[PDB]
């Protein structure tokens, strides 16, 4: 009974409702999008960032990522564009990108809110 790895596909809409769950939110707009800090209720980032979370930029860690672990392992994640990038994500997923639930846009929507959290 394992599911450390489960790959999924959703709207920002349902997700929404998952969101309001308190559940971890990663979307990837743009490695600027790192430059300009996180969000309210809603972390973004390049898929891999270097920081205290121990090291980790898509480049080899990888292979030790992959090795029973997902930079997202358990979280909902979603890339600024739909469809055109849910067959992209699966490019990732043979490269070991499962275990989270894949989301169609995040920034945009939360951005029409505006209430960014950052530093």
């Amino acid at each position: 009974a394992e599911e450390s790895r489960v790959p999924s596909s959703v709207s920002v809409t349902v997700a929404h409702d998952l969101l309001l769950a308190g559940h971890r939110y990663l979307d990837v707009r743009t490695p600027e999008e790192f430059s300009q800090g996180h969000a309210c209720g809603a972390i973004n980032v390049p898929y891999m960032n270097r920081g205290a979370s121990g090291m980790s930029k898509n480049t080899d860690f990888l292979e030790q990522v992959s090795s029973h672990f997902g930079q997202s392992d358990n979280i909902i994640v979603g890339c600024q564009s739909g469809g055109r990038s849910i067959k992209a994500t699966t490019d990732l997923l043979h490269a070991g990108f499962t275990g989270v639930k894949d989301i169609v846009g995040g920034y945009s929507a939360w951005a029409k809110n505006g209430l960014p959290t950052k530093a």
